[PDB]
């Protein structure tokens, strides 16, 4: 079965005024791997990824602020205020060159990064990755009312603040199987609180559809430019039917972004992570062995 628990020791620093908690763990030399989560998740999405790659390579997988187990400062939690502390994280464990391992939200956080970065990045592993959405069109039809209702003040607000629904619900619909009492507890622990669902509301108001917001939008296209011409090496995990990539666009992916490797990992929905750990891992392991780090 799928572990649920989460053995990890917190570590934790200070980035900006405020402490941030990750996962550290692996050999202290050589090149390290930084895994970035998404909404509504932290590094717990990563707990049965990690252990894999730990053998090997050192495994970093911080909480964004206001998430996990990190400090929950009162920000508006847009994608600049993660830019602004994921930023501060990376300088404060001094990291040098690094691997990255991305998923959603956490996949903007790395490509921009590594696009204005490039010279620090040596490989980069996503999946469900953010890019523009054009229309509402090419977002999934029985998802697509609930992320319109989530891009307003006053129903969005209730539904992620007040209700807890993307916890609730929208997590659990981003998963083909089902999700353990366990895990659901853990993925509820940082949010008990409605006062500390901000960073859930504001994610889904920050996604590129439809040409807003017009600067991640603009944003977004940047990185997306860069992939696709860059180098770097590329691992491309993609389930189906997906979320934000569907079959025919990874495949699509796969032969345009140059020295990409893409890996079927079954049915999926967003998280694959939770679909299917075990290849996730064991993927990302042997592809490393192929980079020069
Ligand atoms: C308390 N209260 C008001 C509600 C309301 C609605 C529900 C809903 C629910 C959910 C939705 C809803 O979130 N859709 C969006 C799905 O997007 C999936 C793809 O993105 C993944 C993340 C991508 C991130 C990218 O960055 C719609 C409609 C409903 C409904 O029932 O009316 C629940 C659904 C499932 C559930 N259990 C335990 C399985 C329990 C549910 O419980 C509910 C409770
Ligand atoms: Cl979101």
């Amino acid at each position: 079965g799928i572990g649920t628990g989460f053995p990890f020791d917190p570590h934790y620093v200070e980035v900006l005024g405020e402490r941030m908690h990750y996962v550290d763990v692996g050999p202290r030399d050589g090149t390290p791997v930084l895994f970035l989560h998404g909404n509504p998740t932290s590094s717990y999405v990563w707990r049965n990824i990690i252990p894999h790659v730990a053998p090997t390579h050192r495994c970093i997988a911080p909480d964004l602020i206001g998430m996990g187990k990190s400090d929950k400062p009162d920000l508006g939690y847009f994608f600049d205020d993660h830019v602004r502390f994921m930023d501060a994280f990376i300088e404060a464990l001094g990291l040098e060159e690094v691997v990255l391992v991305i998923h959603a939200w956490g996949s903007a956080l790395g490509f921009h990064w590594a696009k204005r970065n490039p010279e620090r990045v040596k490989g980069i592993a996503f999946m469900e990755f953010i890019r523009p959405i054009p229309t509402w069109d090419e977002w999934p039809e029985f998802a697509r009312e609930t992320f319109q209702a989530f891009r307003t003040t006053d129903v969005g607000r209730k539904l992620i603040i007040d209700q807890n629904v993307f916890i609730e619900g929208t997590l659990p619909m981003g998963v083909v199987r089902p999700l353990t009492e366990v895990e659901m507890d853990h993925y509820r622990e940082p949010f008990l609180n409605p006062v500390d669902r901000e960073p859930l509301w504001r994610f889904p108001n920050e996604l590129p559809i439809a040409g807003e917001p017009a600067n991640i939008v603009a944003l977004v296209e940047e990185y997306m430019d860069w992939l696709h011409q860059s180098p770097v090496p590329k691992l491309l995990f993609w389930g189906t039917p997906g979320v934000l990539i569907p079959p025919a666009e990874a495949a699509r992916l796969a032969k345009s972004l140059p020295n990409c490797k893409a890996v079927d990992i079954g049915p999926g929905l967003n998280l694959l992570q939770e679909d299917n750990p075990d290849l996730i891992g064991s993927e990302i392991a042997r592809w490393l062995s192929t980079l020069e780090i």
